RNA sequence: AUGUACGUCGCACUCAAUAGUCAGUUUUCUGUUUUUUUUUUUUUUUUUUUUUU
């Protein structure tokens, strides 16, 4: 998976219960190049969805939620300039929209 | 002046009684009194689900 996005604008993957890529793409984001040009976004269903997740890429790189690896949900903005990794649920992104029209603030989008 | 005239009669009530004509299969329901009132205005009732500068 991590030769398909340098070769491909788009890829899919498809993951079981136990598969494990909610918490694995985004470091593989970080080893292709990724994180620091542009903010690596990952739309999730959920906030509780998305900030369970967002704790624990950070406990997996030994890192703490809010600094590099930082979640932004309604008003939960933990979110440092330091970070590559933004987790948000699929309205924060449509509330960015009209913030940025041509999403400027990221480069890597899940 | 003289002489001159008299006798019998009838009526009523009535009036009865008569020609011929034989027969009609068996069985059945229908039937009685009594408490009487016929009618009493009604109620609020349940839940997949999930995300936003």
């Amino acid at each position: 998976i991590l030769e398909a996005i340098r070769d491909h604008q788009v890829v899919i993957v498809a993951g079981e219960t136990g598969s494990g890529k909610t918490t694995q793409l985004p470091k593989i984001c970080m080893e292709l190049g990724r994180g620091i040009k542009g903010l690596i976004g990952h739309t999730q269903p959920r906030r509780l969805a998305a900030r369970t997740v967002a704790n624990r890429i950070a406990e997996e790189l030994k890192t703490e939620p809010g600094g590099c690896i930082g979640y932004k949900v309604r008003f939960s903005d933990h979110v440092s300039d330091n970070t590559m990794v933004k987790l948000m649920t699929d309205g924060i992104l449509l509330a960015e929209i009209q913030q940025d029209r041509l999403l400027m603030q990221y480069d890597t989008i899940i």
